[PDB]
């Protein structure tokens, strides 16, 4: 195939945005197609044979060492791309004037009313970043104490740092991998934005978690997703440049926006919400803005990061690819096909 | 002006193909009613209907008046059922399967999906006439099987059965599940066309998990539609068919996903539908055997009502009851409503 050809041409800087945008569209109606099914017996039937298929895998990917360039992130370069809390989710676009940064706070306070935080209470942030929730509730919350985990040690010394700057003490990161970490202590409120993504056997996963939960506290999971059907990243056809351009070498999975109700041996569904994907497209696209607004201290960036032109501009096509495409995506009519769910849970 | 055209229903004097006309505007009222722009505005439909239920009894306690609404001769179900009985859908394999086999089918069905083992003690709640108790004794007879109904005649009718066929491991209890009470747990339970009488699907699914043996299976059979849920309610000034089909007191059109936000106590091990083209089949089976047999559904319901009139009024509801039905699972080819199963284990 030239697949790989294409492939180093988009690395390269050679295919256009309106290209890249273009094949993105005849992607989402081969993936829409693949998925849809003409009865709800079968379209439901996928969905279980799917969600049964995820109880007899790991819990995650045990990621490749030799892959780490494929999950470190420069600092400086999040700060131009990302919002002022370095969000690394969507955020929640009251119209379309409404800022990225102004998105991202807006959508931390949607966090804490569906999760009913209040004051005082032990919250635990599973996978916290760069600590947008994380500080957002420590800094809204004084009585509140926040656990942060995250595998990563640049996160937790970023962190740190801003919880000097801010005084915060309310505040700890234990620096952990989540699907291994073995704690006894227990939670009133547990927070698993864009999470998810990262697991394939989700019963495992809330297993785990579901330990964690305290006596009456409650769970909250946002997970992006298909509206109806789940699938994992693989080739749809001998053309698929987009799973091989941007995944890693592990399979991950798209859920679908029920696939979690399938899951409550462990804990079971208070609530549950979607979110347009309208949100989301609009955030990629203000990242994309922020990318090209800022490309000469981008390419210092990566260029000083990545030590080499070509392999800086192979990682900053790779963001603005991933920008372009997945703002296509999360559009498709009108944001009716792929989108956000939210579901607050309790124990047992 | 709806109470005008009842009672011209009551009395036999507006035809079948115009009955089906009046419930496909009934039906896309009730979609319009029903669905939503917006996946968000949906979920949360669903979502804050489910609570609903939270707040509300188990079941409506069935007064002394309106048994005449839920007591059918057995002469007449005989008529329009097939040998079995079965009150509620079979399994059409094609158009030309016969409801007698449509039943066998479906009973089957639900013995693979519950996953029967030979000697396994099950229990059949709201038993009816005893269609899958009969089935699954008669199938496994290494099994105790145990139905539930509160009604007398149902049970003799089974026991009378179970004589007939020198059935020995067959019990039926006679009483009201939503205050059943019992020590007793068992392998299997099943919940056929039950839950359509039920409010609280909470306190329902509680009840019936303390009845679950150590790695034991509930299996519920309810009829849905694909997307939302509602209370029969009527939908204007002109919707004569709730009131003319539903009794007093409120019921539930359940969605075929409702059942996934009531798992306090049991878990979901498997979900499935099937197409409203099943029980759209077998209503037009029972409509054609009454109509076949029309002579004898007069003599039997002018015996039991005690006048041609009100033998008459309950001829036509049965006829309407299977015309509307029909037509309203066939809806866009079977995909609104239709049939949901959930097998659940115990949380
Ligand atoms: N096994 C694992 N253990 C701990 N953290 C993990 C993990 N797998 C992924 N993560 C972390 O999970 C996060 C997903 S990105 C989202 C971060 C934050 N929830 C926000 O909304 O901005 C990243 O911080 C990643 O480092
Ligand atoms: N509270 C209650 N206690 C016991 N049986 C009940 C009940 N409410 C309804 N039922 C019974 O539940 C049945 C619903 S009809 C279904 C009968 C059987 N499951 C079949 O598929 O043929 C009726 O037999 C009715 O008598
Ligand atoms: C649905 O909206 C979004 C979907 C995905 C994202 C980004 C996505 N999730 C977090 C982990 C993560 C990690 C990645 O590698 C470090 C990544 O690479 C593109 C993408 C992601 C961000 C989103 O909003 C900003
Ligand atoms: C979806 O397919 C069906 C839906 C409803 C039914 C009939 C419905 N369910 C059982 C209890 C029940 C009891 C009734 O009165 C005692 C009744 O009167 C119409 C109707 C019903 C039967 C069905 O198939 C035969
Ligand atoms: C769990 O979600 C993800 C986790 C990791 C990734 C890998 C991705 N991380 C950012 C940089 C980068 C650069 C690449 O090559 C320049 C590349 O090539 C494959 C992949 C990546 C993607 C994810 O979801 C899209
Ligand atoms: C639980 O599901 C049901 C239970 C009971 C009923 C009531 C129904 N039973 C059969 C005979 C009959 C006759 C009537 O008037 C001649 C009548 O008028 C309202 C209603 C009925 C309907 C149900 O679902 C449609």
């Amino acid at each position: 195939e030239a697949v790989a050809n294409l492939i180093k041409r988009i690395e390269h800087g050679e295919v256009s945005d309106e290209e890249i945008r273009g094949m993105m569209k005849i992607q989402v109606q081969k993936r829409l197609k693949w998925g849809y099914k003409p009865t709800h017996e079968q379209q439901l039937a996928q969905l279980v044979t799917f969600a049964q298929s995820l109880k007899g895998m790991e819990m995650a990917e045990e990621v490749d060492t030799l892959d780490a360039e494929l999950y470190e992130i420069p600092l400086p370069f999040l700060h131009i791309m990302c919002g002022k809390t370095l969000k690394f989710s969507p955020g929640y676009f009251k119209d379309e004037s409404t800022t990225l940064d102004e998105s991202e706070v807006y959508m931390m306070d949607l966090y804490c009313e569906r999760a009913q935080i209040k004051d005082g209470q032990s919250i635990l942030d599973l996978g916290c970043g760069h600590g947008s929730l994380t500080l957002h509730v420590a800094q809204k919350y004084r009585g509140c104490k926040v656990t942060g985990i995250t595998n990563s040690v640049s996160q937790k010394e970023f962190i740190m740092d801003q919880c000097k700057k801010l005084d915060l003490s309310n505040v700890e990161i234990i620096l952990e991998d989540v699907t291994k970490f073995e704690t006894e202590i227990t939670y009133d409120r547990i927070f698993a934005v864009a999470l998810i993504e990262h697991m394939k056997n989700y019963e495992l996963f809330l297993k785990k978690v579901s330990t964690w939960i305290a006596q009456d506290g409650l769970l909250f999971v946002e997970h992006h997703c298909h509206k109806v059907f789940a699938y994992q990243y693989e080739p749809l056809d001998e053309d698929d440049w987009y799973t091989e351009y941007i995944f890693p070498s592990g399979t991950l999975v798209m859920s679908s926006s029920s696939i979690l109700l399938y899951f409550q041996e462990d804990v079971s569904v208070v609530n549950h919400w979607t979110l347009s994907g309208k949100h989301p497209s609009l955030g990629f696209k203000q990242w994309l803005k922020r990318l090209d607004d800022n490309i000469d201290e981008v390419k210092e960036i990566f260029e000083s990061f990545y030590g080499s032109k070509e392999k800086a501009m192979k990682f900053i096509t790779y963001w603005r690819v991933f920008c372009i495409a997945h703002s296509q995506m999360y559009s498709t009519n009108n944001g009716e096909e792929w989108m956000l769910s939210q579901v607050l849970f309790k124990k047992k």
